[PDB]
């Protein structure tokens, strides 16, 4: 009884990697009919991706295969400090046709045909491996639908209209953009929808390429993103969200413990948890006006305070030993018993807690779904990459999110036209957030997103059935 093997090619990196793992785990769950073959794609100085390769346990119907190159020639691949990526990742392309014709699971004996290619976004240079077997292929988007409108609105505007989008940068000037109620103000657009960069001409060119596939898989549902999803025609769109991994309880537990214990001490939905992703940091005199805010706001607070990266280089935000280094005179001794600073936080942990009432975010959209999936309200400051957008999304579109700062950019080449947002707007985002009880209305719908992407994985659900569409197509490949 011959089954289908889909081959999934996430762009390197821990994060897209387990994403693309939890979406496997989805399918798999759901359809006896179809294995997986995940290709790991691995960087030279990722630690984490090492680490967290070696710990995975290749299930009987889903084989974790690593393609890298040797060193020798991924060393040749950073030629160029901007194209490296798009460079490493066209890389492997021999690698990967020899994993179809060795390792793959074809060849039969459990065994079985190939069926599909599913590709990162920044994996669309496979599309054309895929071609040679003959074999649709397929992106999964761990970004929104908003996003994906945004995506094709400025691939029209570069490689159609021939705009040049270095106009809108910080502008005031509102755009008509497919899949947004409201004109989307300049100011407000991520830095790659407005930089001419080398990076940007790339990642627009990949967009290119997501017409030539059979289905987008992005990871959102249907009653988030409603008017975002019905402005996307070509090719058929899959919201099979909320995919979130809560599993992975580690940072260990046992740090977990205390903040777990110290938050069972508070009251329920009274602690604004602060927090702003993998990378996300602040510098001195941010984390001074900070302080300020939480102290004159007067609520709970869990703040995950990291340290930042060098700015030379070196890899990711750190952590502190101590907040004497950081913290305002007095602040630490002051907030006993209201508030707690940490490094590196247990997000799932912390959010799924009653006592936790606020998320102060930079908006990334896997800590946006966990914020939702708990019902709690988020407080907009976004820094990187689409975050902008996640922001102006929850907070004019959806309702879902109070105004810290939309059009904040966290700058890490040493670009913003504001570079401290004031205690000021903090506190008052911030008074907003966790104000009336539960007669707020940002918290209401909060509420009812809980309800809803809880039921939009269920049987009967929209991500539900829409998942279960994806697995049709996949196996009428097959036949
Ligand atoms: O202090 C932190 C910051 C982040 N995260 C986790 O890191 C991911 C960040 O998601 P996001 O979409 O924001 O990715 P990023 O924007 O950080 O690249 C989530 O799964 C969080 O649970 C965490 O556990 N602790
Ligand atoms: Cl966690």
């Amino acid at each position: 009884t011959t089954k289908a093997e889909l081959v999934f090619i996430p762009s390197p990196g821990a994060g897209h990697l387990i994403s693309a793992i939890e979406i496997a785990k989805l399918i798999l769950n759901r359809d006896e009919r179809l294995c997986i073959s995940v290709l790991i794609m691995k960087l030279p100085m990722d630690f984490g991706v090492q680490s967290y390769v070696a710990s995975l346990s290749s299930s009987p119907r889903l084989q974790f295969v690593d393609i890298t190159l040797d060193e020798k020639t991924v060393a040749g691949l950073l030629k160029n400090k901007e194209s490296f990526f798009t460079d490493f990742i066209q890389g492997h392309k021999p690698k990967v046709k020899d994993f179809i014709h060795n390792t793959s699971f074809s060849k039969s004996g459990g065994f079985s045909r190939l069926a599909g290619f599913v590709l990162d976004m920044f994996c669309t240079s496979m599309i054309d491996v895929a071609s040679e077997f003959s074999v649709p292929s397929y992106i999964f988007l761990t970004s929104n639908a908003a996003f994906l409108a945004l995506c094709y609105h400025f691939e029209s505007l570069k490689k159609e209209h021939h705009i040049d989008t270095s106009k809108y940068k910080d502008s005031d000037e509102e755009l008509t953009i497919p899949g947004f109620k409201n004109p989307y103000p300049g100011k407000f657009l991520p830095r790659l929808t407005t930089d001419q960069t080398t990076a940007t001409t790339l990642f627009f060119d990949s967009v290119t390429r997501f017409k030539e596939t059979k289905g987008i898989m992005v990871n959102t549902f249907a009653e988030l993103e409603p008017f975002a999803l019905q402005s996307l025609l070509v090719p058929k769109i899959y919201p099979v969200g909320p995919v979130v991994n809560f599993k992975e309880g580690g940072n260990s537990e046992s740090e977990t413990e205390s903040i777990i214990k110290w938050l069972d001490d508070q009251p329920e939905s009274s602690v604004v948890f602060l927090c702003f992703g993998s990378m996300g940091s602040f510098d001195a005199e941010q984390i001074e006006e900070i302080a300020v805010a939480l102290e004159c706001s007067g609520h709970r607070f869990l703040w995950s305070l990291r340290r930042p990266p060098p700015k030379g280089k070196m890899e990711l935000p750190s952590n502190y030993e101590d907040f004497q280094e950081v913290l305002p005179e007095g602040f630490i001794e002051r907030t006993n018993g209201v508030g707690k600073v940490i490094g590196w936080a247990p997000q799932v942990a912390v959010l799924s807690h009653p006592a936790v009432g606020g998320f102060v975010s930079h908006c990334g959209w896997n800590s946006v779904l966990e914020s939702l999936c708990f019902g709690v309200p988020i407080g907009a400051w976004p820094q990187y990459a689409e975050q902008q957008m996640n922001a102006f999304e929850l907070v004019k579109q959806l309702g879902l999110a109070v105004e810290i700062r939309m059009d904040y950019f966290k700058d890490f080449e040493g670009h913003g036209p504001v570079e401290i947002v004031t205690a000021k707007e903090i506190a008052s985002g911030i008074r907003q957030l966790m104000a009336d009880g539960e007669e707020n209305e940002i918290r209401k719908r909060a509420k009812e997103m809980k309800e809803k992407s809880s039921a939009a994985m269920k049987e009967g659900g929209s991500s539900y059935a829409s998942l279960g569409l994806l697995i049709e197509d996949v196996i009428s490949n097959i036949s």
